[PDB]
């Protein structure tokens, strides 16, 4: 969980572009937006994190395993986006 | 419950643009790329989910509450950011 802190502290600091310790609406929107330009290497890295078996596809079971671990995925992503 | 699956399946099927029942690396990238056009309303609704106290900002505490519950998203996102 020191890794849990590090990654969390890391993402927060990157979203909080003005460094005032909090994320504004504009900051959140700016962060989300930088994915319209998600790099090829970055996509490959995320793919490897969810495609557990490394067969080159995310199966429904692999997606479910991810979703069960991140319940604030589907509720938020499914509904909003 | 039937709605919980119905929801998960709805996101999975939205990502699976060629309909082969699996999500490929290019499909994952396309899904991530839709965040480049996130709308003001969508941002507001994600703020509503994470900004619990309604002050219009996401505190590090508020972010932490979200991240504890979505550890995998956060690990993974943390490499793009
Ligand atoms: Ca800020
Ligand atoms: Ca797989
Ligand atoms: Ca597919
Ligand atoms: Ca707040």
């Amino acid at each position: 969980t020191p890794q849990d802190i590090a990654d969390r502290e890391r993402i927060f600091k990157r979203f909080d572009t003005n460094g005032d310790g909090k994320i504004s609406s504009s900051e959140l929107g700016d962060a989300l937006k930088t994915l319209g330009s998600v790099t090829p290497d970055e996509v490959r890295r995320m793919m490897a994190e969810i495609d557990t078996d490394g067969d080159g596809f995310i199966s429904f079971d692999e997606f479910t395993d991810f979703a069960r671990a991140n319940r604030g995925l589907v509720k938020d992503v499914s509904k909003i986006f």
